């Protein structure tokens, strides 16, 4: 197809990530546009299974979803996407920039992610792995949804009960994850359900347990989290709703908000 590009048109500057299935490099394309390059280690993982990740990024196109630029489908395979200068949201919240972010910036970030998922919602797709580690940050606190290839038309702590138990994954399963993602945003990336192993999380959540309101986080925002965590998937709000709620947050929900020590 038209996504295919020559190999000499790619220059891999410095490596950013290094998994087992491949690597991620910061590079240049056509000697001008800065890009993100994903490599596949032949032998370790197989093609098509590594290319399916791009088969879906071809349909999806939204300013809040990491955009696919080009590919090299003939092994050695290379995936080219837009470059997000600040890395993963998770590393961003935990690093040097974490101490300065306050609720208005963090809620704005949640609004962008929600906007991106509203697009996924409209297109009838399921992400299956929405979490801070799969969100990328660019210049001027821009956030975009991304992943490794689970988009379909043990992260138990981020996975809704009905999905982790009976494999029932829906856009409502993602809404549950967005709720967990909101706790990651308000605790500066702390692993959710602190001091609890997966087996405790499963038993507890089914038993009705839910994380409490994080310190300095408005109750109105924690209530939004709890809606995302309702046992019945159909009672959870849509991303269209969460997008509007978050964008209008400081005028319609917390018009009295006063900055604090951490939020
Ligand atoms: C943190 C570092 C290792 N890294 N990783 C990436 C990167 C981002 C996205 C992807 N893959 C991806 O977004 N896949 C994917 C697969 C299916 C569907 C989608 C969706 F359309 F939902 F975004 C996305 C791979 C590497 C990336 C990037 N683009 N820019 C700057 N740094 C980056």
């Amino acid at each position: 197809d038209a996504w295919e590009i020559p190999r000499e048109s790619l220059r891999l500057e410095v490596k950013l990530g290094q998994g087992c299935f491949g690597e991620v490099w910061m590079g240049t394309w056509n000697g001008t546009t800065r890009v993100a390059i994903k490599t596949l280690k032949p032998g370790t993982m197989s093609p098509e299974a590594f290319l399916q990740e791009a088969q879906v990024m071809k349909k999806l196109r939204h300013e809040k979803l990491v955009q696919l630029y080009a590919v090299v489908s003939e092994e050695p395979i290379y995936i080219v996407t837009e470059y997000m200068s600040k890395g993963s949201l998770l590393d961003f919240l935990k690093g040097e920039m974490g101490k300065y972010l306050r609720l208005p910036q963090l809620v704005d970030m949640a609004a962008q992610i929600a906007s991106g998922m509203a697009y996924v919602e409209r297109m009838n797709y399921v992400h299956r792995d929405l979490r801070a580690a799969n969100i990328l940050v660019g210049e001027n606190l821009v956030c975009k949804v991304a992943d490794f290839g689970l988009a379909r038309l043990f992260p138990i702590k981020w996975t809704a009960p009905e999905a982790a138990l009976y494999g029932r994954f829906t856009i409502k399963s993602d809404v549950w994850s967005f709720g967990i993602l909101l706790t990651e945003l308000t605790t500066k990336g702390r692993v959710p359900y602190p001091g609890m192993v997966n087996r405790e999380v499963l038993d507890q959540v089914e038993r009705g347990y839910r994380m409490p309101c994080p310190p300095e986080c408005p109750e109105s925002l924690h209530d939004l989290m709890c809606q995302c965590w309702r046992k019945d998937p159909e009672e959870r709000p849509t991303f269209e709703y969460l997008q509007a709620f978050l964008e209008d947050y400081f005028t319609s929900t917390e018009p009295q908000y006063q900055p604090g020590e951490n939020l």
